[PDB]
């Protein structure tokens, strides 16, 4: 088996970093000679970033149904021992045991179905690695046309998914929610001064994108255009 | 056993937030009815903050010796069978085995070892809420009268412990360092534009505490008195 | 066994390259199969850099230990043969010898001893990526209170270390140190010209930080106050 | 063996990334306990950059003459059965079978001549990362003293390795082929407006360099010369 | 045999230093009552500088030529025992195995073939102090009239080679490969501010050597000597 550090310590990386071509050395180093039952046990330890894990486990049972294909099941009539061999159903430790898993290892010669399992594991890290992009709470901005409510609802949404302290979170609430808005909802979030709470900041900008409050827009572009459109007449 | 989940969402729980009294909670919930092996497992998985390990580590021990110093050694000479009762020594798991733990769990009368064992943990963690103080990222302030090349020093020395990903700590080294400076080479470092490296920051604030800075300051200071000690002369 | 060339290549590489996450790569890739002996052979083998070979030490037996918790010593009493099963204190290799890793390398079922020994200490290098920092011949910068030879004094001491050829020690020694100097120091250490040695220029900065100098400064800056201070008058 | 897309995404790999020190982790990976006759197959798959394959099969070849110098070829004369040792000329599988690399690798005590060779070729692609550095279109520039016609030709030449598709190619071709080129050449090439052919343009800076054309240019610095030398006349 | 350390050592000396006059006495120091077997194997573990290694190995073999050409190979018919007497060939040990060295060293007379091989290392090793320069970074000059462009591709191919960590390196690429370029190249690449990457400074410099270019510089030498051509007209 596997000892509980090593595999909190490599979960301990896959938080810790973003999507990066770099992982796979760690894991193959982490996961050595490794049983795959274990391998998946790692697998499903993985915690959050969910998203990917769909793709990663589409590939893993394509290359099931692949091994399959090329694999025929044809066998016996032998009395029971060594009954199969191991199948791209079972390879990835769907249907088998911990006990036939080891009579597959221990026996000869070595089938390393382990080391296959990890050989389509990689392919797959590898697949994802170049199919994802690391979401932030960094990236999040206000779209130009967007109901301010709207924009706050998905900033703390994503941002409840955030891996970091206490305090952190309040400064960054603190800082950047206002920082990141659209120039109209700030022209007028940023004149209130910044000891207002988030809720006389919703009913402030709660006018944005409304008939009047593009009315009061356009009035003062128009006023500022006929101030000198007469400076001269 | 345990589930090597479990403990990943429990060492979760202790990264995640800061020393708090809610912690003991989650700790007595999820350490339901396990065996002391496993709860020093539990312990030594924590990672950082071996600080207030330290402590915990020694109230473990202190009533260990407590324990012994109320429970008499004597006995025999029984043939060996359930060959004596637990230790202080061994009740925290140093000196026993896993099957000498079941053997004592298992027998008539149960012994719960392992309940004593979380009696203590539990005392332990409760000093310890009590006798620590988190440290942030955010903290981190430069001294009056320090070399500003410490300051960095230090900054990034306890930021490379922040738990956060890659980006977050990007920004954080953007914005915090600069703002957290004193006025002295606050007021050096910011006439500089924000755009420059921390290498030229680093040889621009180098003057600062020095007697050639030290003398231009005073000698600022003066001028701006004597404009006025003159303008009615 | 392992061929020296390999040895001398992987030490190139950990010399040549700055503490860097991609170290463990290179590492499992030329450790391959090897016998823990060897291992901790590659392991001491390193040149400089003893500080993080503390700290990679120290996370070794650590594990060594915890290993150790998990696993019992209880065995017997079979006649000698097959011995034992392998203790942390050992799989280390620190009180076995390479016959004895030979009997349980090939023996069945294979142990992997040797793979465990490489999976602690891939952890530990992960962590040692963590938690340094490379010192260089180029960070190094006069404090802005600091005896000039003293300065000096450092810079040799960490100079001795670099790992270069002779002429670029001598046209660094020329380059750095003297541009390097704070503001106060290089206003006159760079008057006096770039022709004389550093004797001349210890003699020169010999006076910086005292009484004398910088009762000179502070005159320097009210003369220069004073200057216009009267040009109005 | 191992799977024919394994061999695919690896490849791809090689292809998709310039030479970078990180290529070895990836390798070590997929190429796992794989047997030296297909670790051979997945070297010579390599499309294109056949300049360092030619370093690289020496550095094997040289380990391979460095083993037999370190072996000896005494045996017999026992009747066959695991007939010799391995020999650096077979251990690259040159001169070898899958059947008696089967009958190696599966023999008591098995010699790992896979792993042998995985080492070899892992030393030998970490030279090729120390040795090499990456072409591009993207560097391709015209000398100075350069038919414009044999800048062109080299141009295509190496554009028709790029690795990408058919319409990037075209909008490659317009857009740097031009950009790329002399002063001299480009003032010209650029008067005529971005509608005209190669054939055109061909025709066009096919004067450059010439003495019909240096003529020209030293006139017009002449002449602009004599316009001031003359305002003042 | 001898220990890894030492080889190690020995050959970060033999990098660590230019060729210089010393060499020979840690050589034979070290290499002390070895074996030629592996006064080779130190011989080949030397990396780079494979230049002098042509011109060493030489007269390795000149030397073997001439202990053949003095020494007859008549022998027998005893039967076999101590078979021959060495032979230059084996000598160098290419043709001999470290059974037959033994064979040779322990056996009475104990004909020193070692110290022979070590004697003729050493008068190579001269020779070479002798017929070398040692390279530099530092020397790298542009030659009057060459491509800018060339001039960088050796200033980085030769700078691979380079012996050092990675921040030396940079600051390295940045104040050396602009300082030592020609004057012509030089007046335009340093007009730009040093705040532009390799790729502007190459755009910039790709005119020089040009006919064009080459009449706007006689065109200001020759305005400017008509400039007071004039004074006095």
């Amino acid at each position: 088996a596997i000892s509980p550090r090593t595999l909190n310590a490599w979960v301990k990386v896959v938080e810790e970093k973003a999507f990066s071509p770099e992982v796979i050395p760690m894991f193959s180093a982490l996961s050595e000679g490794a049983t795959p039952q274990d391998l998946n046990t790692m697998l499903n330890t993985v915690g959050g970033h969910q998203a990917a894990m769909q793709m990663l486990k589409e590939t893993i049972n394509e290359e099931a149904a692949e091994w399959d294909r090329v694999h025929p099941v044809h066998a016996g009539p032998i009395a029971p021992g060594q009954m199969r061999e191991p199948r791209g159903s079972d390879i990835a430790g769907t249907t088998s045991t911990l006990q036939e898993q080891i009579g597959w290892m221990t026996n000869n010669p070595p089938i390393p179905v382990g080391e296959i399992y990890k050989r389509w594991i990689i392919l797959g890290l590898n697949k994802i690695v170049r199919m994802y992009s690391p979401t932030s709470i960094l990236d999040i901005r206000q779209g130009p046309k967007e109901p301010f409510r709207d924009y706050v609802d998905r900033f703390y949404k994503t941002l409840r998914a955030e891996q970091a302290s206490q305090e952190v979170k309040n400064w960054m609430t603190e800082t950047l929610l206002v920082q990141n808005a659209n120039p109209d909802c700030k022209t007028i979030l940023k004149a209130l001064g910044p000891a207002a709470t988030l809720e006389e900041m919703m009913t402030a900008c709660q006018g944005v994108g409304g008939p009047g409050h593009k009315a009061r827009v356009l009035a003062e572009a128009m006023s500022q255009v006929i101030n000198s459109a007469t400076i001269m007449m």
